[PDB]
């Protein structure tokens, strides 16, 4: 023919951009921004949250999807068996332990030198030194076994807080008290006085993060959100705050994203927010990925990243 | 006679608590918390902003400094030189490293993951993610040599942040660009995303975050002081931040303590405020120095710590 076609798709990046640092990346192909409409072949399909037209009825070498999360993709192609030929083979872009490392090292700090409490005591002009808190009682309770989870522990570890770690499987991560299963869970909370999620989700972590765990911690406790919305129960986290259970919390994800605007989470005063960006992957690094992978592939050599479509 | 009368005085600190553990850590010691009109004798003397009568006219074995900054102390008996016969040695508790790596840490990550701006942007209701800051735009430049300094600077390369300090005296910290007198401040001020504040003082540096040294920093900079008050012109960081040379400041001292109520620092949206808390000696340190250093003292041993009286 023999142009590559490549197709790009995401609701809210610059498609410019990345159409352009595509086309340096692979010179030698013609690459374009999905339009509603466009049934012209293509080769290979970049996308995230594709509409079901865009990838139907099409032959393709691959499709990447532009983040880690195949979970959202994997229920609409399962949901939907006609959207993507199951022949076709899936990749995903996870080497972003440095990104939440920063953000929970940031934030488990923050919060154990009372730079909250230190804030609301400058909105009411306030001087007052607080009591310091001690390393021992300030453990860390790191939910979910994988790196992201074992890269938070080592760094937070290095700062001499005590820490656990609760997985369905059991693991070994050097300088934590592993705790596994459902069975462990109450030991694992009791002594937690910050909650970290980095839990991959599953079908038995649905709304996990609700008052039956919040009620296991100790009061004062905090929770940090790193994984996903839907392990919080809102309305749960919303009365654990009110109650004095919780201590703050810092999400950076939602069970609906964009958090609508009448969520109360927007509101309150001891809760701090982020819209999902404590580790996204940079676009040169998901660009590098990509090209070299469509280029193992034409090249018929090992790729990385494939997505099971079990 | 025999035994060792101790005295104790502080401005804010539970005198109740500190008795105590002296009493326990020198049980051989009578400890008591001194009160005005108390001129019976003591062989030591654990003060902090002494009022003269404490002293005057005492013959003492040694005082004691509650905290390192004997700027203060230093000042009030050289202006009295009836305050302390100068032949009585002063000692000061510096091994904080520590809780400003802390301190430090977790503000710098927070400013470079834009939290101040998630902040704000939840007050608003309204999700953004925002541009991410390149490490190499996020340059961190160290005011003042010592440990202190030389502990943060450490601690923030290991994030992989461009460092840069700056001293009057040539240094040579691992992995940092070390600048040198007024002649190369300009220099290192103009490469400075982040400046942090950690000078001992100096007649020198009265005043020196100024607009003229603010002018120098690139727009978008932050200022944390940890330092001392003096060192920062208030008047001239409010108009950085009011015209956008700053983005936000942290300080943890201020030119009076405990700032005034009147002040317009309170009332900042871009300012973050600690009550001069950024690394206190725990008070079981500042005992086991204490009573180390007695004991050195009534054995003729060598002492650290000791002040010149200069």
């Amino acid at each position: 023919s023999n142009a590559m076609e490549i197709i790009f798709y995401h609701p809210t990046f610059n498609a410019a951009w990345w159409v352009n640092a595509l086309e340096k990346a692979l010179p030698h192909a013609r690459v374009r921004e999905w339009k509603v409409g466009d049934n012209n072949p293509a080769d290979y399909a970049l996308v995230w949250q594709p509409p079901v037209e865009m990838l139907a009825g099409r032959r393709l070498k691959a499709v990447f999807v532009l983040g880690a999360g195949v979970d959202a993709i994997l229920s609409k192609l399962n949901a939907h068996p006609e959207m993507l030929d199951a022949s076709i083979p899936l990749f995903r872009l996870t080497g972003m332990g440095l990104q939440m490392q920063e953000y929970a090292v940031s934030q488990v700090l923050h919060w154990f030198r009372r730079f909250d409490d230190y804030q609301a005591l400058k909105n009411q002009a306030l001087w007052k030194p607080l009591p310091e808190y001690t390393r021992e009682e300030f453990s860390v309770g790191i939910m979910g076994a994988g790196v992201l989870g074992a890269k938070v522990a080592e760094s937070l570890q290095a700062w001499g807080f005590p820490l656990r770690c609760w997985s369905r499987s059991r693991k070994s991560w050097p300088g934590v008290e592993s705790y596994v299963g459902r069975e462990e869970l109450r030991a694992f909370l009791n002594q937690t006085r910050v909650l970290i999620n980095l839990l991959p989700n599953t079908a038995q972590t649905v709304g996990i993060i609700n008052s039956e765990l919040l009620d296991q911690l100790p009061d004062g406790a905090y929770v940090l959100n790193l994984a996903r919305g839907v392990h919080v129960q809102e309305a749960d986290l919303l009365a654990a705050l009110d109650s004095g259970k919780l201590k703050g919390a810092m999400l950076d994800v939602f069970s609906q994203e964009p958090l609508p605007q009448e969520s109360p989470l927007w509101r309150h005063p001891r809760v701090a927010m982020t819209p999902h960006i404590a580790a996204v992957t940079r676009p040169a690094e998901a660009i590098d990925y990509i090209s070299r992978t469509i280029t193992q592939l034409e090249k018929g050599e090992p790729v990385t990243g494939q997505v099971d479509r079990a």
